[PDB]
């Protein structure tokens, strides 16, 4: 039964800032996985750090389980992008006859849903730009910029972003992404949480493999 | 039709949208039409512009139909400390050092900072002194501006790095001798279509005639 | 000649630039004399240094006639997670999970910030956990400083990246030997006007060694 209760706001004792993300949740299209956490500056909401993300555009912010997401951490959504053909002022929405050139959404360079993984640590006011996928067990350095895709078990940072390492040899990663511990039932997260914690990947394997059953 | 540039809140209900040249209130800052600053919080444009002092006497030039993002922040010629030796601004502190104060010749002064017509400049940019930002370009949010950015070019990162053209050199050379900011706003009501569609084939038939 | 170091505030009618050194209260930090902070909004230096806690026991050091620009920030070391494994902080919240408390050795630590004398460092840079930055440093603004910075050189961008050195590798020498940041008040109030501009050969004369 150990653990904390993922529909706690506010988990820590004594912390106002640090809050489990999923029970914040009051808008449609943010999808965010238990034990995920925002680490706010001043105690703002998970929420607000998501930009330019309007209902009409139907684009959606997915973020998987147990990610830890830094103060200052900002999702720019699609709203940001602004027609390239010709020129990129926005003349609808000042009306008074403007009105009229309402883009069709169509043509905007619109880029898709944020899909962030499980196990993921972004650092403190990262950026993380429209349509970006972000794979499980990934770091995000301090005041990145993301700007592509990030691989599962990698370490990235900068502005823009540059790829700085893998944090395990391949193999160590696919058995990472083999047991997806995160999925599994608590009970047997905390049964393995000590490996889990200490990089045991193949004592965690072995548990894997004779629970198997198959 | 279109909105009065004199409007300083021209979208209704939108209280952090402002036309930044009817706000303007200090020296030195020049900025054209329909060019405005969509504010965080309803903080006004001029206090993004940074280390501006008129005995230094740089300006900032804006031109028309500009989109500036929140956050945006234009550090001026006041920022740069005397770099022969020590860039330690002793005069300051005065008590007797008031005598080492620099002579304008003795700083790295960099000239003004110039941004052109129907730029689109993203959320929390920063612009270094003496930039030059041409026409129609395009500055990715949370760029850091430390060089010259091109005609209809697309730029970002810190430092600047160029990402691509948005057309072929002939389309701007266009695009560039069209200048469609400066045409009268019959006119460009009249052409607004193809102003936002790039139909620039058609822009200059329209011209012609 | 010159200001009172102790004095907060030390420039007539400005209540954002701040001497550092008599604003610190906190264990782990030490600031030399002269060196400023100049903030956004009244805040004071220590509100700039993050995830600093004595426990971790890394220091921040900054040395003498340094000027910090504003929301320049210091990140130490208790912002590193476990990487052995999952990053996820599972000990925090306790309830059980208080028993994966880790040890200082299971945190990737990065040791002390050290920042050298006479330093210019641009308004919102930020510095990592572990850096040293050597004398007469230049760090332009909006710079995350990722990596170690060499004495007298100019560098900038995120990830960090070397732009140039200031001087010549003999200058630059001549500098590092001088050290006049931590000569007596009166020798350096006599030789302003050679540090101010630089002329480094009239300096060596000035001070007319032992080895002359
Ligand atoms: C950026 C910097 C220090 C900062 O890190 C801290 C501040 O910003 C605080 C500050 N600075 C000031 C008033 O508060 C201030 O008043 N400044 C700084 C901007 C011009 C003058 C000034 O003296 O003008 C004189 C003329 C009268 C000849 C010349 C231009 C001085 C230039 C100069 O020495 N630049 C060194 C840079 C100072
Ligand atoms: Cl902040
Ligand atoms: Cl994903
Ligand atoms: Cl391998
Ligand atoms: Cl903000
Ligand atoms: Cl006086
Ligand atoms: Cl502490
Ligand atoms: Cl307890
Ligand atoms: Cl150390
Ligand atoms: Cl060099
Ligand atoms: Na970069």
């Amino acid at each position: 039964d150990h653990g904390p209760d993922p529909e706690n706001i506010l988990p820590i004792k004594g912390n106002r800032n640090l809050q489990f993300i999923k029970p914040t949740i009051t808008n449609e299209n943010i999808l965010v996985g238990e034990y995920s956490y925002y680490d706010s500056k001043r105690g703002e909401s998970f929420e607000d750090q998501v930009l330019y993300h309007y209902e009409v555009i139907g684009d959606k912010l997915i973020i998987g389980r147990f990610c830890s997401i830094g103060p200052g951490t900002t999702f720019i959504m699609n709203g940001a992008n602004h027609r390239m053909d010709g020129s990129t002022y926005p003349f609808h929405l000042f009306r008074m006859g403007w009105e009229k050139y309402m883009p069709s959404l169509k043509d905007l360079p619109l880029k898709g849903d944020i899909e962030i993984g499980n196990d993921v640590w972004i650092g403190r006011d990262v950026t993380i730009m429209p349509g970006v996928k972000i794979g499980d067990g990934a770091i995000i350095a301090a005041e990145a910029v993301v700007t592509k895709n990030v691989a599962p078990y990698s370490i990235v940072g900068g502005n823009p972003l540059k790829f700085i390492r893998k944090r395990f040899s391949d193999g160590v990663i696919e058995e990472w992404l083999a047991l997806q511990w995160w999925n599994l039932d608590m009970k047997i997260i905390n049964e393995n949480l000590p490996f889990i914690i200490n990089g045991d990947i193949e004592m965690l394997k072995r548990k894997r493999k004779l629970l198997d059953d198959t």
